[PDB]
């Protein structure tokens, strides 16, 4: 009955039938995106209407459409034709990936390049990558993918070990034309294999690891009701899933005595960009928007008990649409479990004689996605003490190139002749805040150093200052780790028992933001990634920091255009957008498969409660 | 047989007998520090000599002594009288703590101050705190403690909830004189209790937490031999314990095929300082050097199975000396166990069809200490992939004051009338490096942004630069999170298979360093805390960043005097000293007992191995 429930197979089948009957889903049409729309603000009238947003692509060259459908009423609400040279192309379709390799295999220029290198076309895999927007005027309004080649010596070989450098092709996937083949010269194809399950490479497996058994003899402490509503240790939330964003958390609230207190209305990773820093023309166009261009949710893994998720695991299996509108279940795509998290609080008091120890735990909600060579885990954590944390885990196989004779300033060497270009992995968390309700404000908090002198005669004092961000034009902020800079989201109309506004503090990891030149194409298309924090006024249609149609969009969409409205954000319904990422200079230890590296952020209560919220935790 | 074995009770009893027979341990003497000396460089002659360093205090006013004893030979090696006005006082003795409250209870000025506040002297607890060096000329060469008062309403009451502000006393603990009593005015004593085990405050305990059972049915994967030598998943190390530093890690090495490769010769937390930022004269002198002044190892907790350490736990029970030279065992003072640590590496490959997942784990070595109101956990972690990490966990009860009517820029309000002064908790990790041997160097690595232009026509390139630190005078470095600054410790004479020097990268958390004015007493005495990284040339007697005798030392000892030697550190036996800490603006949620907060650092391999070192991990 909850309006935040997961999309059902029946809902998706109804959408398919509504689109078909309306004449919108002929044999030339493909669904490039389908997802449920969140309830509009002020849905306290019970008039629930399950609506779906659909992007429809046309493989014959006709204009695509954006369509909104009401499943409850069985009607098309709106249908708009899209001019993609203006507003951007639709996300990449899974079926277009195979098109690239097939088209190149019959192109005379591609075959000549492979022949010069003595490569059998049947062994050459082509990575189909998003195109971006660069200098090629003929690409405007066309759906382009770019292809880079890798050799697979046999069907189970890791092709990533054998990049074919000096060669790139561009393909129009609608007209099925190879537009350009660029060959800048022959590089040796690195010969060592990268097969991390081959005993020749692994050696004998260790026999020294004894099992660790994690069990819950009475079952888990959380409950799941209505399919996706979770209650755990005073937390309450709904777990959503969207094919673009992946796991989305709704209605995060904390039961403080008799009051259910809201904290975050909607939390998601709303974009992620992987820009490459190699100036070679073979790769200088390479930038993945995994969320906006590829849709990370549709490549979610099925997670295996004991391997991917260990302990007493509760799974959700979200349903998405395939390209024809058929429901597709991602079996065991979301893992939920609680974990012990060490000591929560401890004190041994000499004067009172009381020894006190309590243990901490966290609730984990996670999924994993695979896009080409990279695999990313998305982890949300809720802690007993009111802390909320996000962690991204990056693994998989690094993207490779040749390593040039005489070295490189922009590529690491991993093996003889094998390089890995420098790159970043940058995320945008969209936090639709609701600290004790929707009237919120953001303050920037810096440490303040004080000079020795009158009122500070021993030169020991230090302080802090808070600056309220009052309008969107002043709410684009940078990190400053040296001054301990954090941001506080507070509710000025809800006070704790000391008459201070209740709040939560955002702690960033203070990693570098986008490194590209500010005049570059990627800086324009991923403007969100150039700054650590943005605050906007909530609006229904401002969903993604990069805009709705990221693929081959010329730039400036999303956050830079939103904040030009210069809206009041001082005690209003606001959204925090936090940029955070990893800068990856690959090391030898990342090859042939990369150990996990992590980045994230957390929010901790700041006078939200009237005292510690974990005094009622028992001594187990 | 190992020279790095823990001190035994028999060794400490022999030291006592040697000191007594030599006439050095009469009834007026107290042992303020006793610890084993590490083997000198080049102990490959098997001529092992177990030597102990002892600081001997004299309660009658005679000069203290530093003494070195050989247990194996039964001899006093050296004994030097100390001029404490020059070189610093000895660490605080546990028995001097009680002296402060007892002396004040009979002092006319103290009793008048308590009478004005209608406080029963029998209910007033006095926190005995280190004195530092300030403006009082009569304190030079005397052992001073300063006392702050708290009311205990009944024997099990938390006195920290009831600070007596406006009042401080200074006590000479050798002559047993109260030198000064300062009363700046009457503040109301905050009346609310802070008793976190009282049902009136906790409410009914939760019944919702179901058990998490962590067991190892075949026992742990590590082995312990010779009392303190650990082998675990290719790691090899010795776990030491010193009464000043606590847990010390020796001889950290990694078994890479047939080679045992050294990484770190000695790792320890060699100082920790807690400076307070309240300019009130009642507290503006307040700075704890928990390691150097109090000795954190002697206040180590006995850790309880199931509460402090959960899982299959192996304990060590280190032995220390009491003030009379009797051995004292800290039962279950060190916990060791392995923990599951999520996904280690994962990839699902479209082209090869191979799905691959491996799990990570870490080895944990930890102890907890309690000094007055604060409790600190020290955690060392070893990971399968070669990562070494340290984490400090801070909990306990925050130090309190009155909250002034009309507010404060330097104190948080926690409860009606109850304040908590701003402060920091700053640690110094001393890392005696041995990356593949003792010839090491440090490079500072910054990200390099590049301008769009020739050779970078699309403005996407970025790079990095490394600067070798060649002499001690250039090896005092600051963090720069915006440029992704890290430090690499490498061995220029040991190369990986790509002919690059092997190395490890230090990743800092980039938290603020010491905030006090640089002209302050604390900035002079804790100079190490003003900079993030120091590199020195190894020397036997350069053990602590603050010098040997920190208590009431006037300043400048330790690292600033060491680096004035300006020694060669480019491919030499070097020591890295890393400053890291927490800046604590107390929140309401920290009261009445503080949930754990953490800070730390980690080191990751950087071309140390020829490929990923965890290819031989099995699929469990
Ligand atoms: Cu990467
Ligand atoms: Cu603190
Ligand atoms: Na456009
Ligand atoms: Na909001
Ligand atoms: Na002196
Ligand atoms: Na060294």
């Amino acid at each position: 009955a909850s309006p935040f429930r997961l999309a059902s197979a029946g809902e998706i089948s109804e959408v398919q039938g509504i689109l078909r009957t309306a004449g919108l889903l002929g044999p030339e049409k493909r669904i490039a995106y389908l997802g449920v729309l969140d309830p509009a603000r002020g849905a306290g009238s019970e008039a629930e209407d399950r609506r779906f947003r659909v992007f429809i692509h046309d493989v014959s060259g006709a204009r695509p459409q954006e369509v909104t459908v009401s499943v409850t009423n069985g009607t098309v609400i709106s249908a708009v034709e899209l001019d993609t040279a203006a507003t951007g192309e639709l996300p990449v379709l899974e079926e277009e990936f195979e098109v690239v390799e097939q088209l190149l295999a019959t192109d005379e220029r591609w075959l000549k390049a492979l022949a010069a290198r003595n490569l059998d076309v049947s062994k050459v895999r082509v990575a189909p990558l998003s195109a971006g927007v660069f200098e090629y005027a003929e690409e405007r309004g066309r759906r382009i993918l770019r292809g880079l080649a890798f050799v697979q010596d046999f069907p189970e070989d890791s092709a990533w070990a054998h990049p074919v450098d000096g060669l790139v092709a561009y393909v129009d996937v609608v007209s099925k034309e190879v537009t350009r083949v660029i060959d800048t010269g022959v590089f040796p194809v690195p010969a060592e294999h990268g097969n991390y399950t081959d005993p020749e490479l692994t050696g004998p497996l260790r026999t020294t690891q004894k099992p660790i058994s994690i069990t819950q003899p009475e079952g888990p402490s959380f409950t799941v009701t209505g399919g996706n509503h979770i209650e755990w240790e005073k937390w309450s939330l709904d777990v959503g899933f969207d094919v673009r964003e992946g796991v989305v958390l709704h209605n995060i609230a904390f039961r403080d005595g008799d009051r259910l207190r809201p904290i975050i209305n909607r939390a998601s990773i709303a974009e992620m960009v992987v820009p490459y820093g190699d100036p070679s023309p073979i790769r200088s166009w390479q930038n993945y928007f995994d969320t906006g261009e590829y849709l990370v949710g549709q490549y979610a893994n099925s997670l295996e008990l004991g391997c991917d998720c260990l302990g007493d695991i509760t799974y959700l299996s979200p349903v998405i649409s395939d390209a024809f509108g058929n429901p597709r279940e991602i079996r065991n795509g979301i893992c939920m479990h609680e974990e012990d998290w060490g000591i929560l609080a401890k004190h041994s008091d000499l004067w009172s004689g009381i020894n006190y120890t309590r243990r901490n735990r966290r609730m984990v909600i996670s999924f994993f996605t695979t896009i080409g060579n990279y695999d990313y885990g998305f982890y949300w954590y809720l802690y007993l003490d009111g802390t909320i944390e996000f962690e991204a885990k990056a693994t998989g196989v690094v993207f490779t190139s040749a390593f040039p004779e005489g070295g490189s300033d922009n590529i690491s060497q991993l093996a003889p002749g094998l390089g890995a270009p420098f790159h970043q992995h940058i995320f945008s968390a969209r936090l639709d805040m609701a600290i004790d309700g929707f009237t919120n404000r953001v303050e920037e908090e810096d440490v303040v150093r004080q000079t020795m002198g009158p009122g500070n005669e021993r030169g020991n004092a230090f302080s802090r200052k808070r600056t309220v961000l009052t309008r969107e034009s002043e709410a684009v902020r940078e990190a400053d780790a040296r001054t301990g800079r954090t941001w506080i989201i507070s509710n000025p109309e809800s006070k704790n028992r000391l008459n201070e506004p209740v709040g939560y503090k955002l702690h960033a990891h203070n990693q570098p933001t986008l490194l590209a030149d500010p005049g570059s194409s990627i800086a324009r298309r991923a403007a969100f990634a150039t700054k650590d924090l943005w605050v906007t006024r909530y609006a229904d249609d401002e969903r993604y920091p990069t805009g709705d149609f990221v693929n081959q969009h010329s730039g400036g969409a999303g956050l830079p255009s939103y904040i030009a409205q210069d809206r009041d954000i001082d005690g209003q319904d606001i959204v925090v957008w936090h940029t955070f990422g990893l800068t990856h200079f690959p090391r030898v230890e990342d090859w042939p498969i990369m150990p996990v590296d992590t980045v994230g952020f957390k929010l901790r209560p700041e006078g939200f409660f009237d005292r510690s919220p974990v005094l009622d935790v028992p001594a187990n």
